């Protein structure tokens, strides 16, 4: 389909395959060392490290494809998140949908489906009030997640 982004949500993107590129390099410029430092015997190193070159390559060239079927979007002009709403998600390195509702604390669950997560929360709190297009960043464990809103039906 088409992919509908923002000022921020661009760049906040950009940022991020220029985030990711810098890393691919630094790895590159590790497997050439090993495939050099050879006289050696590959699968600790080859594996690990042409996989991890791939994983960045996929997860760039990803990001990459996305930031072309963007269309930008003039601000505030949007359906917002409030409780009825239920938000349709994505990675942008990865473009693994997820999609969520909010609501009420009390009937929050994981079972239920596109999954009724918690206002109070911090993912509700977190995902609460922004726009299609836009891209957020909510706290994993291992770090932090991005996604682009991709469409707020609710």
């Amino acid at each position: 389909r088409e992919v509908k982004l923002t000022k921020a949500g661009y760049e906040r993107l950009m940022k991020q395959l220029e985030q990711e590129r810098e890393r691919l390099q630094e790895a590159t410029k590790i497997l050439q060392e090993l495939m050099e430092s050879s006289d050696d015997y590959d699968d600790s190193g080859l594996e690990a490290a042409k996989q991890e070159k791939a994983r960045i390559e996929a997860r760039i060239d990803s990001l990459e494809d996305v930031l072309s079927r963007a269309v930008i979007l003039e601000e505030g002009t949007g359906e917002v998140i409030g409780l009825g709403s239920v938000v349709e998600l994505e990675d942008p390195a990865t473009g693994e949908r997820l999609s969520v509702q909010v609501v009420s604390p009390a009937e929050a669950s994981v079972l239920e489906n596109p999954m009724k997560i918690s206002d109070a929360s911090p993912m509700g709190k977190a995902l609460l009030g922004h726009r299609v297009g836009d891209v957020l960043s909510l706290d994993t464990p291992k770090g932090k997640k991005e996604f682009r809103v991709v469409a707020i039906h609710g």
